[PDB]
C-alpha cells in the first residue's frame, strides 16, 4: 500500500536510468489470440478470449510527474475529461506537438529529463468475467505508449514500460478482482529511453496504439518459430515448427502442426514434448519442433503473394485441445550469395518507398483503412517493397502486407541524431540494454511474417560496438532474413546490405570519415562485394523528385544496384483550424515551438489526405515493371517480373499526329518472367499533313486484382514517329497594320485587333480586343521564380547558407534587378511593322541579363516575338529564361498540346506524355502547402486559354497566383487569387534537382549555363 | 527516510530481477589512484587521495533479508560481532560454506531465489577530512562483494550492485557528512546473478575483497586507453592513448602522456581536448588522443617483462597539474594469422595452468604475499601462462604478472552449468544485459595489461546468440587481444582459438551433439583452421596427470597445437579444527550440506599450503624449455625460447655406473632462441665393472632471477649409455640349508638365517634373523590396490557407474578373491633348497588369477622367488601383479638404486631420474588427504630398508598404512600408523589415467593386458 504509493515509485526515477528499461514486463512473442478451438483460429476467427480495451477513457494532464495527487491511485478525479483510446492528447490539445529533425526536443543531458514532464493520467473501470479468474492466466497488452509508462491495478502496482513502437505485456492474474476493476497508467512524455527515438517525426506522446487483454490456460503455448527450407529448384520445402510452452510439464501434452491452402489440408504433424540434444545436460525439455514436408509448395512473392495457414494445437493424448495458434507462412528464402540479394533464386529489384505511420486526422494513430488504402496506392503506383522507416510498426501492418505482397524491412526504434558524436550512447556499454531491448523482442514479433525480409539496427545512429553486437545477434538467432544498417556511412561490419543515404548518381560528395560516393564508384570500391540498394534516396520535399531517372538507369543497368526505397511516402502535416475553423495543414513552427524545423516534415509523394503529388507520376512511370524498345515498326516488350506470368495485361497503342488520333489497336500479353516478347505494329498511316506524329503504348489490365480495379494501367511508353516538316507558305495579308507613333507609345491598330507598346518602358503595355483590355500588366521577361524547397535548402533568416540556390540569386540581385530601357524603335514594313527592342537588367552598376525582342505584327494578326538573352558567365546560372504577364480575362478550362497532364520540369517529364490535354484552371495549380513554383508543362508546342493562343515551343504555367505573392505567403490557406490569370510562359527553365533537400542537386546538364539563349513566341487570336 | 526505509528497498526484489543488475553504480574503468603528483605517480608512490577501508567492520548475520531490523539503519546493533573485512562470514562460522559442481547450490528457479536467503549486515563508522568534501567528488570501490548488495550512508539509500568478482563504484559526493560518517551494506548469499555463478569453488558470500575511499577533483580523468602498434620488423612503435575526461569542457585543459623506462623518459605528447571528426555531427569533445612514437622498443613478453610506465597528466595551460593517472604498458602484440597464434611474430607454446583464487587460511580473500609465491612456484615450474578460471581475479593479480611475466587469459563470471539444458540463459535475451555487465566492464577494467593476451566470454555455459553478440562486441572493441570460448564444444563462431575440455590426444570421445574427438583429428576436421589451446587438460585429481608426456609430445609435433592449460592450480580444501583442534585438510560433504560433491575439489599441482605434489615434477620436467637429443657422443641442446638467448644457463653433466659418479663437468650454454647447439662430451670412463652406465644433464641457472634462486634446475635428462652385463659366477656355498618337513609347516635354517613356510596356506610365514620375528604377516601376492582418484570417477555408494575401474574390479570380485591352495612342494638339491608353490584366486566358482611361485634358498643366504601369474582374458585387468608383506621392523632411512627421487608410474615416470635415493620413511608416504595408492617408485633395481635387501626388476611402494586401511579410510587425519611396516613389491603395475575424472583414462599401452606375468625377486640380508 505504502509502496504502492506515488511517492516510492518516483522516488526511483525509472525513466532517468538506462539500467532499468522494464519492470514485470512478460516476454515477447508473436501475436496471440489464445483460440480455444482449431476451426476459428484456421479461419482468422475473432477469438473470445481476446478483448479489446480501445473505447472511451478518463484522462487527465498535470506538468509534472509529482505533481499527480495520489487520490487518482484510489478514485477518478471529478476534474478529468473524457478521451478516446488509443489517441495522442497532443491533438486533443492539452500539449503542443513539436517537430525536430537533429537537435532534440529537450536540453541534451543524458540520462536526465527536464524536470518540467508533461504527464497524461489515463484510467478505465471495466468487468472482467468471473471464468476468466477461476483458472489460467490474464494479461494486459499495450501495443504502443510512447516513452515510459507506470501501471496500476485496483490501486496496486503491477510494472514499467519504456518501450513506444513494441508491445508491452504486464500480467494480472494476481491484481484483478470479480467485478468492478479499475486501472492507472501515468505515461511520461520524455524519458531516457527519448534519447533513442530521435526520429523524423512530431513527437507526440500518450497511448496511441491498442490496449487488449489476453486469456490463457494454466499451460500455454509462450512462443512459437517457424522456418522453410528449400533444395536448388524449390519442388520440396520443409517447413520447421519449434514450439515452446510455459507451465507444467505433463506426459501426455501433444502439438499439432497443421498446414492449410484454402481449406485443403496440405501437410500436418504431431509429436510428444522434448527436443533434441544440444549440450552436454541434454536438450530442451519444453520446446518441440516438427518438421514438415510440402511437395511443389505455392512460393510467396510480391508479385504473387502466396500464404498457407499454420495452425499449432497444444492439446492432450486423448484429443482434447487445451490451445491453438494461428499464423500465417509464406514459402520464401532470401538470400545473398556473390553479391546479389536472391529471393527464391532471382535477384531483387527493390522498388520501395520509406512510410511514416501518419493518420490524417489522428496523428500517429493507425487504423486498417488508412493502411490499406495506403497500400492501394503504392501498389497501383509500382511499388513492391516498403520500409518501416526508424520503428516497429502496427503488428496488423505486416498481415496486410502479407495478405497484399509487400517486401518490409522492419526497422528497430534506435536513433541519436541529436547526440555529438552519433555513437555516444551507441558505443557506451550502458547503453547497451535498452538498444537490445529496442531489437531483441521486435525480432522476437515479427519473424514469423514472409513480407519481413530484412532487419534494421536503426538509422543515423554513428557506429558503435553495440551496433555490431546486435547485427551479429540478429544474424545469429535469425540467418534467414539478411540485415543491414545505414549508420557509418554503410561500409562498415554491422551491415551486409551497403544502404547509404542520398547518395548521387555519379556526382561525389567527399565527407571527412563518412564519405557518401556516387553508387557506381561506390560498387567498384577495393575489397567491396555486397549488394548496393539505397535506404534513403530521391528526397521528395514539396516539387521535387528530379533525377529519378538517372537513378533508375542505373538501377537497371548494374546488376548489383538493386533499388531503393524513396523517401517518403505520406506528409507529415498536422491540420488546424482558422477563425472560421476552415481546415488547413500546418507544418513545424505552428504550434508556439521555440526549438523547431521549418517545413522539413513535408515531404512525401502524397498528401495527409492521400492525395497524389506529380511526382507519383513520375515514380509510377520509372517503376514500370515493362520496359518499351521500338525498332523500325515493331516493338519489343520485356517484362521485368521475377515469378508471375503476363496473364492479366494488354498492350494497346495508338498513332496520333499533333494530338488527332489516326490508328489504334489491343494486342495482348503474353511474356515469360524476365522474358521478351516482339509486336509486329500494323501498317501505320502517315498523312501529308504538317506535323509530328507519336506513339503511345500503354499496358491495361482487363479483370480486377485485389488492389487495383479495371481498366488499371501499368505502365506507358511514347515515341516519336516520321515527322513532316510545314514548308506550305502563309496567305498574303491584304489588310496592313497601321502604325501610330507617339511621344509615349506605339500604337499598332488592325481591324479589331489593337497593341500599344510603351516607350518608356519597353514592353507591350496593352492589347485592345474590340474595348476590352487584355493585359493588366506589361508582358515583361523573368529571369526569376519562386524558390522551390530544394533551391531554399536549410537556409533560414538567421541562418544563411551561401551554397543554396535562393542565397546565391537574391546575393547576385537577380530578385532585385531593374529593368533599364536600351532601345526601343518601330518601323513598318511592306505587309508587317516591326518592334526592336532592347532592355538589360543591372544590379549596383553590374549588368546581370541583356534582352533583345523583335515584336512582328503581321497583317493576318499574328504577333511574332522573338528574343535573346545574353546571360553573364560569373553570375549564378537563372532559374528562369522567359516572359511574364497578367491577363485581364479569367478562363475555366485550358487547352495545351504539349507535355502531360501532369506537372512536369525538364528533369522530371519521362511520365508526361506528348498529347493535347484539356483540363480545368483549378488543376493549372498544384496546392503544395508551402508555395513555391508548380504548374509548369515542358514541350508545349501549342496553348489556348480563351480567346489567346500561344504557338511555338516553350514552357508555360498559368494560374491565379503572382510568383511573388507564392515567394511572400509561407502557407496555402493564406493565398488569395489575384484579379486576372498570370502567365508565365518561358523559353528555357532550369532543373528542380531532389537527390537532397540541403544541397545543390541540380545536374549540370539542367543548369541554365549555356550564356546566349534564343526563343520564338507567336501570339494570336482563336 | 521512508523511502530509504528497509521496507521500500525490500518490496522492490532487485536481487530476483533480471533487468535490474545495478542501481546508481558508476561505470567501470581502469583503476585510478588521482596522483596530484607526477613524480609519485611515475614511482608508484602510494596517493593519499586513495584511502583504505579495510581493517574491523561491524558485522550481523540473519536468515532472511527481511529478518533484519530497521533500526540497524541508524546504529549498529549491540549484539553485532566484530569482524574483518575483506573476510567471507562462512569461515568465521555464521554460516556453512557448500561446495558443488555440476547441480546449483539451490532450487533451480530462474530469476527466483529460496526465500531462506542469507544476510550480512556490514557497518563500518569512519571519519571524513573536510578538504575532500569542500571539492571534488569522493566514490566508494568495493573490488568484490559476492552476489547482491545493497548499500546505505548515513542512512540513506545509495545503491546497489549484483556482480561479485568486478568492483562497484557509488558516488558518495551528496551522501558524506563532515565528522563521523557510518555506513550500512547488506549483502544476500543467493541472487539471480548467482545462475551466471556456477563456478567450480565453494560458494561463499560476504565482502571477500578490499573497499577504498577515492577522491577525485572537480574535473577528472574518467578513462585511458592505451594501445601499440608494430611494423614487420618490431623497430619502431606507434603508442596511442586515447584519454576520456568527465565534467566541464574548458579551453586552457591539456594532457600529457609522458611514456618512461625505470628513470629516462622516452617520448612525451601534449595536445588540446578535442578528437578527430567520427561521424556527420563532428567528433568527441572530451577526448583526445596522443601518438607517440618509440625507437627500438624493448618488447614485452614471458620471458623479457619489459615495462614502460605511462603517465597521463591532466594539468592547464600554464603547467599547474590537476590530477595524475599512471598505468604499466608492455610492447606487445598477440595475432592470430595463417591459424596460429603469433606474439611478436614467434609462435606461442602455452604451457598454461588453471588457478582458482583460493587462500589457505582466509577461503577466497587474496593478499599479495600469497599471490607473489604462486607466481613464483609457477615460474619456477616452468609455467609461462595463467587462466583466471571462469572470474576476474584481483587487479594486483594483472599486475604482478606483468611484473613477473606471465600470460593472463581473462574470464567472465559466466557459468550456467546447472541449467538444463546449458544455454537455458544463455540464449534468452533478457539475461543479454546481466552478461554483458559480467564482460564488458571487465573489458573496461583489464584492456590496460601486457599480461592479459585471450579474452574469455565463460565457461560450461553451452552456446547462445548472447555469447555470439558478446564475442562480437569484444573483437570490435578491442581487435589487439585474440578471444576464446569453449562453450558448444570450442567449433562455433564465438570462439577463435579452439579450446576444448580434457580432449585426449589419440582416442575419440563421440558424445551427442558435442563430441570431443582427438586434438589431431580435431586439427584435421575439414574447414577447420583455428589454432587448438586446450583450455582445460590433464585433470590432476589426487594421483593424477598421467600421459602428460604424450600431450607434450602432441604439442611439439604439431605446430598449431599450442599447448594448453592443466587443470588445475591448487587444491580447494578447507581447514577444520578436531576435538584437539589440530587442523586438518576437508573437502565438500564436511560442512554438514546434504546438496554436494566429494572431494572433487581437490585437484590441483599443490597443497592447500602451497607444497608441491609429485605429480609438479612431471608438470616442470615436461614443460622445460631445453629439448636434448644424445647422439653417439654428443649432445644437441634446442631452446625452445622465443625471445630471449640463453646468457644465465650453464649445462651440468654426470655420468654414473649403478648409483657410483665416474665423471662430470660444467659446459656454458649459449643458444640462440629456438636455436641449437653442440656440445662434445670428453672421454667417458667405462669400467669393466658390471652395471649400467647413466648419463645425466641438467640446466644450473647461476645467477639469481627475480623468480628463481641461485643454482635452480630449470631442465634435465637422463640417457642409458653402454652396459657390461654380469657374467661372473657366484661362489660356490660351501654351507647348505637344511631342510626340516613338518606336518603343517616348512622350515629351513641356515645358520643365523630360518624361514618357515605355512603348508596350510602356501606362503612364508615368518622369517628369522637370531631370534626376532621380521614378519607380521605372510608375504602374499596381491592383485589389487587402493583405488586412485581417477579409478573412482564419479561413482558414490547411491550413483553406481559400471564403466569406472574401482566397480568393475569389485564386480569382478578382485577384492573378495580367497586364495585356494593347489600346490605346495619342497625339496632339497645339492646346494640349494627348492619350494614350490601355485595358488588360485576364485570368486563364486569362476577363477580370476594362477600364481605358481618357485622360492630358492641358497646356501649363501640369497633367497630367490620366481612368480609367474596367469590372468583370464574375460575379467578386467588387474591394476597390480606383484607380492605384499608387513614387516615387523621399522626402519628411518630407505636406501633405493632406481627411478626417484619422487613418486613415479608407468605413465608418469619421465620426471623420475635413475640413480640410487636415500630418503626418510616418512618421505615414502605421499600425504594425499583423501586416502589412494601412493608411494610407488618404479625402475627400482635394488632396496635397502634396515636389515632387509631386495633385487631385481620391480614397482616398490612402502608406507606405515595398508592398502585397506587406506580404502577403508577417507581422510589423512584419520589414518593411523599400523606396527611394522607394509611394504608392496610389484613385478607389474597399471596406469593412473589423469586426461579426466570420470571416465577411464588410461591408455591400453599402460593397461595389464598381456595375460602371463613374470617377475624374479632376490631377498636377502645385508
Amino acid at each position: 500500500m505504502i509502496t504502492d504509493s506515488l511517492a516510492v515509485v518516483l522516488q526511483r526515477r525509472d525513466w532517468e536510468n538506462p539500467g532499468v528499461t522494464q519492470l514485470n514486463r512478460l516476454a515477447a512473442h508473436p501475436p496471440f489470440a489464445s483460440w480455444r478451438n482449431s476451426e476459428e483460429a484456421r479461419t482468422d476467427r475473432p477469438s473470445q478470449q481476446l478483448r479489446s480495451l480501445n473505447g472511451e477513457w478518463r484522462f487527465a494532464w498535470f506538468p509534472a510527474p509529482e505533481a499527480v495527487p495520489e487520490s487518482w491511485l484510489e478514485c477518478d478525479l471529478p476534474e478529468a475529461d473524457t478521451v478516446v483510446v488509443p489517441s495522442n492528447w497532443q491533438m486533443h490539445g492539452y500539449d503542443a506537438p513539436i517537430y525536430t529533425n537533429v537537435t532534440y526536443p529537450i536540453t541534451v543531458n543524458p540520462p536526465f529529463v527536464p524536470t518540467e514532464n508533461p504527464t497524461g493520467c489515463y484510467s478505465l473501470t471495466f468487468n472482467v468475467d468471473e471464468s476468466w479468474l477461476q483458472e489460467g492466466q490474464t494479461r494486459i497488452i499495450f501495443d504502443g505508449v510512447n516513452s515510459a509508462f507506470h501501471l496500476w491495478c485496483n490501486g496496486r502496482w503491477v510494472g514499467y514500460g519504456q518501450d513506444s513502437r513494441l508491445p508491452s505485456e504486464f500480467d494480472l492474474s494476481a491484481f484483478l478482482r470479480a467485478g468492478e476493476n479499475r486501472l492507472a497508467v501515468m505515461v511520461l512524455r520524455w524519458s531516457d529511453g527519448s534519447y533513442l527515438e530521435d526520429q523524423d517525426m512530431w513527437r507526440m506522446s500518450g497511448i496511441f496504439r491498442d490496449v487488449s487483454l489476453l486469456h490463457k490456460p494454466t499451460t500455454q503455448i509462450s512462443d512459437f518459430h517457424v522456418a522453410t527450407r528449400f533444395n536448388d529448384d524449390f519442388s520440396r520445402a520443409v517447413l520447421e515448427a519449434e514450439v515452446q510452452m510455459c507451465g507444467e510439464l505433463r506426459d501426455y501434452l501433444r502439438v499439432t502442426v497443421s498446414l492449410w491452402q484454402g481449406e485443403t489440408q496440405v501437410a500436418s504433424g504431431t509429436a510428444p514434448f522434448g527436443g533434441e540434444i544440444i549440450d552436454e545436460r541434454g536438450g530442451y525439455a519444453d520446446r518441440v519442433t516438427l518438421r514438415l514436408n510440402v511437395e511443389n509448395p505455392k512460393l510467396w512473392s510480391a508479385e504473387i503473394p502466396n500464404l498457407y495457414r499454420a495452425v499449432v494445437e497444444l492439446h492432450t493424448a486423448d484429443g482434447t485441445l487445451i490451445e491453438a495458434e494461428a499464423c500465417d507462412v509464406g514459402f520464401r528464402e532470401v538470400r545473398i550469395e556473390n553479391g546479389l540479394l536472391l529471393l527464391n533464386g532471382k535477384p531483387l529489384l527493390i522498388r520501395g518507398v520509406n512510410r511514416h505511420e501518419h493518420h490524417p486526422l489522428h496523428g500517429q494513430v493507425m487504423d486498417e483503412q488508412t493502411m490499406v488504402q495506403d497500400i492501394l496506392l503504392m501498389k497501383q503506383n509500382n511499388f513492391n517493397a516498403v520500409r518501416c522507416s526508424h520503428y516497429p510498426n502496427h503488428p496488423l501492418w505486416y498481415t496486410l502486407c502479407d495478405r497484399y505482397g509487400l517486401y518490409v524491412v522492419d526497422e528497430a526504434n534506435i536513433e541519436t541524431h541529436g547526440m555529438v558524436p552519433m555513437n555516444r550512447l551507441t558505443d557506451d556499454p550502458r547503453w547497451l540494454p535498452a538498444m537490445s531491448e529496442r531489437v531483441t523482442r521486435m525480432v522476437q514479433r515479427d519473424r514469423n511474417h514472409p513480407s519481413v525480409i530484412i532487419w534494421s539496427l536503426g538509422n543515423e545512429s554513428g557506429h558503435g560496438a553495440n551496433h555490431d553486437a546486435l547485427y551479429r545477434w540478429i544474424k545469429s538467432v535469425d540467418p534467414s532474413r539478411p540485415v543491414q544498417y545505414e549508420g557509418g556511412g554503410a561500409d562498415t561490419t554491422a551491415t551486409d546490405i551497403i544502404c547509404p543515404m542520398y547518395a548521387r548518381v555519379d556526382e561525389d560528395q567527399p565527407f571527412p570519415a563518412v564519405p557518401k560516393w556516387s553508387i557506381k564508384k561506390w560498387l567498384s570500391l577495393p575489397g567491396e562485394t555486397r549488394p548496393l540498394i539505397l535506404c534513403e534516396y530521391a528526397h521528395a520535399m514539396g516539387n521535387s523528385l528530379g533525377g529519378f531517372a538517372k537513378y533508375w538507369q542505373a538501377f537497371r543497368q548494374y546488376p548489383r544496384l538493386q533499388g531503393g526505397f524513396v523517401w517518403d511516402w505520406v506528409d507529415q502535416s498536422l491540420i488546424k483550424y482558422d477563425e472560421n475553423g476552415n481546415p488547413w495543414s500546418a507544418y513545424g513552427g505552428d504550434f508556439g515551438d521555440t526549438p523547431n524545423d521549418r517545413q522539413f516534415c513535408m515531404n512525401g509523394l502524397v498528401f495527409a489526405d492521400r492525395t497524389p503529388h506529380p511526382a507519383l507520376t513520375e515514380a509510377k512511370h520509372q517503376q514500370q515493371f515493362f520496359q518499351f524498345r521500338l525498332s523500325g515498326q515493331t516493338i519489343e516488350v520485356t517484362s521485368e517480373y521475377l515469378f508471375r506470368h503476363s496473364d492479366n495485361e494488354l498492350l494497346h497503342w495508338m498513332v496520333a499526329l499533333d494530338g488527332k488520333p489516326l490508328a489504334s489497336g489491343e494486342v495482348p500479353l503474353d511474356v515469360a518472367p524476365q522474358g521478351k516478347q516482339l509486336i509486329e505494329l500494323p501498317e501505320l498511316p502517315q498523312p501529308e499533313s504538317a506535323g509530328q506524329l507519336w506513339l503511345t503504348v500503354r499496358v491495361v489490365q482487363p479483370n480486377a486484382t485485389a488492389w487495383s480495379e479495371a481498366g488499371h494501367i501499368s505502365a506507358w511508353q511514347q515515341w516519336r514517329l516520321a515527322e513532316n516538316l510545314s514548308v506550305t507558305l502563309p496567305a498574303a495579308s491584304h489588310a496592313i497594320p497601321h502604325l501610330t507613333t507617339s511621344e509615349m507609345d506605339f500604337c499598332i491598330e488592325l481591324g479589331n485587333k489593337r497593341w500599344q507598346f510603351n516607350r518608356q518602358s519597353g514592353f507591350l503595355s496593352q492589347m485592345w480586343i474590340g474595348d476590352k483590355k487584355q493585359l493588366l500588366t506589361p508582358l515583361r521577361d523573368q529571369f526569376t521564380r519562386a524558390p522551390l524547397d530544394n533551391d531554399i535548402g536549410v537556409s533560414e533568416a538567421t541562418r544563411i547558407d551561401p551554397n543554396a540556390w535562393v542565397e546565391r540569386w537574391k546575393a547576385a540581385g537577380h530578385y532585385q534587378a531593374e529593368a533599364a530601357l536600351l532601345q526601343c524603335t518601330a518601323d513598318t514594313l511592306a505587309d508587317a511593322v516591326l518592334i526592336t527592342t532592347a532592355h538589360a537588367w543591372q544590379h549596383q552598376g553590374k549588368t546581370l541579363f541583356i534582352s533583345r525582342k523583335t515584336y512582328r505584327i503581321d497583317g493576318s494578326g499574328q504577333m511574332a516575338i522573338t528574343v535573346d538573352v545574353e546571360v553573364a558567365s560569373d553570375t549564378p546560372h537563372p532559374a528562369r529564361i522567359g516572359l511574364n504577364c497578367q491577363l485581364a480575362q479569367v478562363a475555366e478550362r485550358v487547352n495545351w498540346l504539349g507535355l502531360g497532364p501532369q506537372e512536369n520540369y525538364p528533369d522530371r517529364l519521362t511520365a508526361a506524355c506528348f498529347d493535347r490535354w484539356d483540363l480545368p484552371l483549378s488543376d493549372m495549380y498544384t496546392p503544395y502547402v508551402f508555395p513555391s513554383e508548380n504548374g509548369l508543362r515542358c514541350g508545349t508546342r501549342e496553348l489556348n486559354y480563351g480567346p489567346h493562343q500561344w504557338r511555338g515551343d516553350f514552357q508555360f504555367n498559368i494560374s491565379r497566383y503572382s510568383q511573388q505573392q507564392l515567394m511572400e505567403t509561407s502557407h496555402r490557406h493564406l493565398l488569395h487569387a489575384e484579379e486576372g490569370t498570370w502567365l508565365n510562359i518561358d523559353g528555357f527553365h532550369m532543373g528542380i534537382g531532389g537527390d537532397d533537400s540541403w544541397s545543390p542537386s541540380v545536374s549540370a546538364e539542367f543548369q541554365l549555363s549555356a550564356g546566349r539563349y534564343h526563343y520564338q513566341l507567336v501570339w494570336c487570336q482563336k
